[PDB]
């Protein structure tokens, strides 16, 4: 909506003004801390609808984090148990539980897909269909004190993003009013301007950014004015915001050539990860910590996974001691990290949800104690 | 003897068995108050006591999870309470409705200021800092977020070329003592966290997390027990990986005035939020409504606010010239009070509340200012 300025478009897409069209589905599979955080954030934020899928039931080493399990929920399964308490979050957004298998036809039916307690392969597997079919892809994990946050909005997305300018000679009091000047263009249409100085109509200068439809060379259409003040020459404008085709790499594909975004090292976390996931589907458990072996074990992967890299990734000297961080605290499952991390991870949701606004460049990495 | 890496995951909640010293303050039941409880209370402190005079508004809702439709004109922290009190079965919860005097302050470790007027968080934080109460301040507008941290002038931490030292001996015992004769071993002090490399025999050390040092002599110090270690044969290296220092915080009101920000300490925007929030105070004050999202007569005037603000600010603050786009987004912006950054601001004042606790580890240095954009 050409009334719907830039910085209002923000809180909307934010999930401010709840009661707006809300247009895509959102599946949230795992139901251990981080996912019930990320799952309570989006439907607070009233995204159209919400599925809750896990396969696991309700363990001790789940309790801890999970605000909606207790101790008489032991042995059932989390999605289940989840959803009730879930559901009742806010009146309009429906919220469904799912047992099975993710499956391609099921995860077909969503806009969005967020990634929680999921083996790599699983990751893999389903990253690649969500790229291939569309689906907006979103992966976030806690390691004791360190997080990981992944991001594929597909290899495509119009993301704004920021400068030339012009010198209004006239604007109408129309709907959509229509500005004009001399000898401006390059605007286009998607752009979000800015103005100053414009007399008679004073109400456009401090004005939020607005959305801009080019006509031609010397006009281009703003936001609606017929309930404003009548014009006067004066007035010059700019340009804040431009649209831009962002291409986001399928997570089979990022996670050897990964685009990095407050931790001092990522691409160690990167690789530091990476063999975490191969050591709990080895083990089939993390590494305990009060245990050096578990932690040499790990930095054997990490030297392993250092040396398969990409040039781009690999590091000519792994930090040996930041791997063995990861090792001793990975058992961890600490809620005001869930909270943090599950926090950015549902502006990533709603990012994906609606307004195209700049995602996460699909990896982020965060050290907590750093 | 928990080794080092152990003692962040215990400051984190990993163990709420363990026994809890501190207890809590969370003043304003509003979405980002009843985020950073829910942490506190799954963290494990000791004891959580809720504070909020203000009753349930329909703006609170979307946020605060725990307030519905039908809790509308309740106390915010008296609806809270009961649901938060079903999340650690260990942690005390109660709900105070009541002013913020010296005396309820002064039974507290900690006090967490959510929606709370500027004039009150510097009187409480005047307060807090008298009594060596750790203050913390959290606050959400719309997409900005803002973090403040008091920890007293008591404050010790650990942190970060490093210093080494060879190793003549280390005793198979509880705890187990090393022997340096290095030049390098005037460096190492007590509690200073030290690791080890090349360690022949006792080999279980070069694995280890780093752990803490007893000075006994000039030639000799106590690690962490290695009384099932196996023989010490030759050789190794003691590393010094972590430091104890003393930092002073500033009291809220100093800090306000000469601010040190982060994610510079771990370059103009923060301060220019810092202004932006502090005209938001005042413009808050005075209309007792904060900016209306369509209304540009409503940035303007905080623009104008916080042009004032600027040139009363010190060198540390004060721009030469403002950012006024940033002004007037915060005026649009003012009004809102979204989930997913409640969320996250209320995860990392959580961890400060933690830090305060149990801590020896780094608070945020004075203020951390956010927007909800990212690089």
């Amino acid at each position: 909506i050409d009334e719907g300025l830039y910085s209002r478009q923000l809180y909307v897409l934010g999930h401010e003004a709840m009661k707006r069209l809300q247009t895509s589905s959102v599946l949230v599979s795992g139901l251990r801390g981080l996912g019930v955080e990320i799952a309570k954030n989006i439907i607070l934020g009233g995204v159209k609808a919400v599925t809750l899928h896990d396969q696991g039931t309700a363990q001790w080493a789940d309790l801890s984090s999970q605000f909606y399990l207790r101790e008489e929920d032991i042995g059932k399964n989390r999605a289940e148990v989840s959803q009730p308490r879930l559901a009742e979050l806010n009146s309009y957004v429906p919220v469904t539980a799912y047992t099975g298998p993710l499956v391609e036809d099921f995860l077909s039916g969503f806009q969005v897909v967020v990634l929680t307690n999921t083996p790599l392969e699983d990751q893999l597997r389903v990253g690649e269909f969500c790229h291939n079919r569309g689906i907006k892809l979103v992966v976030a994990d806690t390691r004791g004190l360190f997080g990981q946050l992944f991001c594929d909005f597909g290899e495509e997305m119009i993301l704004t993003d920021s400068p030339l300018s012009a010198m209004v000679s006239m604007v109408t009091k129309d709907n959509p009013g229509v500005v004009t000047c001399l000898d401006r263009h390059g605007f286009e249409s998607g752009d979000f301007v800015s103005f100053s100085e414009v007399q008679g109509m004073v109400e456009l200068n401090g004005n939020q950014p607005m959305e801009i439809k080019v006509l031609g060379p010397y006009t281009f259409s703003i936001c609606d004015t017929s309930n404003f003040s009548d014009y006067i020459r004066g007035g010059i404008v700019s340009q804040v915001k431009v649209p831009k085709k962002i291409s986001f790499k399928s997570l089979v594909a990022s996670l050897a050539e990964p685009d990095f975004v407050k931790f001092s090292r990522p691409a160690q976390l990167h690789i530091g990860f990476q063999a975490l996931h191969q050591f709990c589907a080895q083990h089939g458990r993390p590494p305990r910590p009060r245990n050096d072996e578990d932690a040499a074990e790990l930095v054997a992967l990490a030297q392993a996974v250092n040396a398969r890299a990409l040039p781009a990734v690999q590091q000519n000297n792994l930090d040996e001691d930041l791997i063995r961080k990861l090792a001793y605290v990975a058992a961890g499952d600490l809620a005001p990290i869930n909270a943090f991390i599950g926090g950015l991870a549902a502006q990533e949701v709603m990012k994906a949800c609606s307004g195209k606004f700049m995602p996460i460049m699909q990896w982020l990495y965060f050290d907590a104690l750093e």
